């Protein structure tokens, strides 16, 4: 059978601080439900150790959304609140099925927009360099959809093995570390000063697939939100 992620202890700390959105942002299961054995094809314990997310369809998701711990409501923090907000993970990104083109695996999001997406991307050119099968950051420095609103960075090429991530926000600046290596340091987030509705997300958010049936699949070996 499909084993529930909460059947082992590894992910209980983060499940106590998250709700699960699936298959859209409007349909969710509570932290209490996650700790209480929530399971399905979209979210189950794979290989006895991975919190595996699976989703098909354009702009569908299976994604954890940060919550106040111990049954609390939605969290909202600010990039300039003085606190350090940190999300860490260890992720196995398997080879993706044909038709899956981009999968957002971690975010900083607010009430109205994504400050940061970390995504696996099948193919994209950045600053006149074509990359394939890679991990990218997209940071919003504005609210519009023209390219000047974003800073996009090649972080790493996808590996067969687990890849660690750390996202740190402090004093309106962002640092991203991948496999222990800094890949973005001190990126400005001050456009978002005063936005007090920010929160972390992680899982699988399927962006711009070429087939509605192709299932994105992301395996988390570890995930944590922490505050300092």
């Amino acid at each position: 059978f499909l084993t529930a992620v909460s059947s082992i202890d590894t992910f209980l700390p983060v499940l106590n601080e998250a709700k699960l959105q699936w298959p859209t942002s409007a349909l969710a299961a509570s932290s209490e439900e996650l700790l209480g054995g929530y399971v399905g094809s979209q979210f189950y314990l794979q290989d006895g150790k991975y919190m595996q997310f699976q989703i098909a369809g354009s702009s569908n998701r299976c994604e954890l959304r940060q919550m106040i711990p111990d049954g609390g409501s939605e969290i909202g923090w600010a990039v300039d609140d003085g606190t350090t907000h940190t999300a860490t993970s260890s992720i196995v990104v398997p080879e993706q099925v044909d038709g899956v083109e981009e999968v957002t695996i971690m975010q900083i999001h607010s009430g109205e927009a994504p400050q940061l997406r970390i995504s696996w991307i099948r193919s994209k050119s950045l600053d006149g360099v074509a990359y394939e099968d890679f991990i990218m950051s997209t940071v919003r420095i504005g609210t519009g959809d023209s390219s000047d609103n974003f800073v996009k960075t090649h972080l790493a090429d996808r590996t067969a093995g687990a890849m660690s991530f750390q996202i740190d926000v402090k004093d309106s600046k962002l640092t991203i570390t991948v496999n222990g290596n800094v890949v973005v340091n001190g990126q400005d987030l001050s456009f978002w000063d005063g936005t007090d509705s920010c929160y972390f997300k992680a899982g699988a958010y399927n962006n711009n697939p070429t087939s509605e049936s192709a299932t994105a699949r992301i395996k988390f070996a570890a995930l944590a939100w922490v505050d300092h």
